[PDB]
């Protein structure tokens, strides 16, 4: 079995859809080499897609795992509902549970893995659906406690707090959705998000201000995507109806809806408490999700393995071989 990363439209995997909780979900499905050990479900974040797991998918297949990597709500071939309540962490966790059980049966279990917003999804999925999740891991995204209060992010950052998330104000508003439309702008956006730079070192993205629109036309080739990977992201994002980023950006519009869900759990539901084997892979150079943010995370876990790779936010690809090894060795211990 060939273990190198997926290429665009790689024939080693299948590309399918299923109706899941009223929505069409598209996904990558890779079948195990050998008798199946487990089914692994992998969950990307923003602005990624299932292909963001292209280093992990064939690796995990070669280890004996069936792999299901959906394009998440809003992305590529998956529906983008207009109703923001579909985008909450609880509703998307329920989508993941139904999709998982459509492969493993209602009584089955999965290994669950996430990155970025997907990392937040998978911790919530393990909390909402402990019947289903046998082991869970996240790259970059630490646990965050159940919301006990709702405060507008504008007020939080105006008091000088959570300043690494201030870019979420721009993303939640109209500017990015209105300006990044069509394949020409999508192409410049992805050159920016995957590290391309301008003639005087201009960056296309900052955690303080979000997308730097006025440098996008000067951004050069991204070091973290090759030319056909970049065009694949453009083509797949162009599957969404214009404005193409409405779906992905809806992940920034749910702070109040998620707070409503989680204030109820903070007062009446069970505590945030993970009894199943868990792994957290921090990324040293992620400015949006810095390792120090994982502070007192260990207190919420019976069995948390920690790792840290020296990589940017795009650790799944930039450090794909290292992340694969960390996951495989942890999974081997967790399952054995
Ligand atoms: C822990 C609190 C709850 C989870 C919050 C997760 C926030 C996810 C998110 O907003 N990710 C977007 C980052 C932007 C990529 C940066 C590209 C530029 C580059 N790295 O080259």
């Amino acid at each position: 079995m060939d273990t190198s990363k997926l290429k665009p439209n790689d024939p080693r995997v299948k590309y399918e859809t299923k109706q899941i909780r009223g929505k069409t979900y598209s996904y990558i499905l890779g079948e195990p080499a050998g008798p199946k050990l487990e089914t692994v479900v992998l969950v990307h974040g923003w602005p990624d897609m299932a292909f963001g797991w292209r280093h992990q998918i064939p690796y995990l297949m070669s280890l004996g795992f069936q792999v299901v990597a959906p394009n998440m709500l809003g992305y590529a071939g998956t529906d983008a509902p207009r109703d923001l309540s579909q985008f909450t962490l609880k509703s998307v966790s329920a989508d993941i549970a139904e999709l998982a059980r459509s492969f493993v049966g209602q009584d089955g279990q999965i290994v669950l893995g996430g990155h970025d917003w997907g990392g937040a999804v998978v911790w919530r999925t393990a909390y909402y659906h402990p019947e289903l999740v046998k082991a869970v891991f996240s790259v970059c995204t630490p646990l965050h406690p159940l919301s006990a209060e709702y405060k507008p992010l504008e007020d939080i950052v105006a008091a000088g707090h959570m300043l690494n998330f201030k870019y979420q104000l721009q993303l939640k508003g109209p500017d990015v959705e209105a300006r990044i439309q069509g394949k020409d702008m999508l192409r410049r956006f992805f050159r920016a998000m995957f590290g391309g730079r301008g003639p005087n070192g201009e960056a296309g993205f900052s955690t303080s201000d979000g997308v730097h629109f006025d440098v996008l036309d000067k951004i050069g080739a991204p070091p973290l995507l090759d030319e056909q990977e970049l065009e694949y992201y453009v083509e797949q994002y162009a599957l969404q109806e214009a404005p193409e980023l409405r779906g992905p950006l809806n992940w920034y519009r749910t702070r109040e809806l998620n707070a409503k869900d989680e204030m109820d759990r903070a007062k009446n539901g069970p505590p945030l408490r993970f009894e199943m084997p868990a792994l957290f892979v921090a990324a040293s150079k992620d400015n949006a999700l810095p390792p120090a943010m994982s502070k007192g995370m260990d207190a919420f876990y019976k069995d948390l393995t920690r790792a840290e790779v020296d990589a940017t936010h795009w650790a799944l690809t930039q450090a794909g071989d290292e992340v694969n090894r960390v996951i495989g060795e942890w999974l081997n211990k967790a399952l054995g």
